[PDB]
């Protein structure tokens, strides 16, 4: 497979894939932090598996069938939702999001202009700012976060953890190609008030990297143990991308354990 051979021996989906996500141009700062955690090639296989997850064409049935399910929830669900896009857009073109937020109850829509799939790193002013005047009712290119390690099933974890102690902790889930660096420049803005929580998914970012296929279900098993092993009790998700997968069948199993969920460029099936 030379599609494989490109992502994997190559780093096409970090050098090229990645940088066609955002609008703007990515500084070599930043891009040695999307590099560091697939320096090794051995180390990027959730590089290709990701994609090769994604629910198009009724294949693969598994995926397919769960993001049905939470799409099914999320229409009958009425926790309060906070919906941004972009335009073009990459997973969601700008006229299915706007419409999608008239058809989910509670859903309050955010254009936030130019946006491909990044939509952190092109406007982290008004997600951030947006999600805190959200919170009430209910650029830097470095990491100054001190590097939290849980163990997890085995393996140990990194996450950002900052923020009082006390209220609803709100969880930050990233998705493919990222780490909790995609969220750099938006937890300060929420911070002061919630605590934020951001945890790097199994293989990816600081978090331990054992030798797995990495389909969804790993990231499933290893997200769940986390949230567990933190002793979350009631969260608002802040989800993207691959985390909005996560994010989404995992408040489809535990809506009462949900507050409110803010999603952007998020996973669904695609016909063609």
């Amino acid at each position: 497979d030379v599609g494989r051979k490109l992502i994997i021996d190559q780093n096409v989906f970090i050098e090229g894939t990645l940088p066609m996500g955002v609008v703007r141009p990515l500084t070599e700062v930043e891009m040695d932090h999307y590099r560091e955690p697939f320096l090794n090639p051995v180390d990027r296989e959730p590089l290709w598996r990701f994609p090769n997850e994604l629910p198009i064409a009724g294949e693969p049935a598994n995926i397919v069938a769960l993001v049905e399910e939470y799409m099914d929830w999320l229409h009958q669900s009425p926790v309060p939702k906070l919906l941004f896009w972009g335009t073009p857009g990459v997973l969601i073109p700008p006229a299915e999001a706007a419409r999608l937020a008239k058809s989910l109850p509670n859903c309050k829509a955010v254009d936030i202009g130019p946006g491909l799939n990044l939509l952190q790193e092109d406007n982290p002013d008004l997600i951030g700012s947006e999600i805190a005047r959200w919170l009430s009712t209910l650029i830097g290119t470095g990491f100054p976060f001190d590097p939290h390690y849980v163990e997890v099933l085995g393996e140990r974890m990194h996450y950002v953890d900052v923020g009082p102690r006390d209220g609803t902790p709100v969880l930050f889930l990233h998705g493919n190609p990222t780490s909790s660096y995609v969220w750099r420049n938006i937890i300060p803005h929420v911070a002061p008030t919630h605590r934020c929580i951001a945890p790097d998914l199994i293989g990816m970012g600081k978090s331990d990297k054992p030798d797995l296929g990495y389909f969804f279900d790993d990231h499933v098993r290893f997200m769940d143990a986390f949230i567990e092993a933190l002793g979350l009790e009631e969260v608002v998700l802040v989800i993207h991308d691959w985390g909005s997968a996560l994010g989404f069948h995992w408040a489809k199993r535990n809506p009462e354990r949900v507050k409110g969920i803010a999603f952007m460029e998020f996973i669904r099936p695609i016909p063609t």
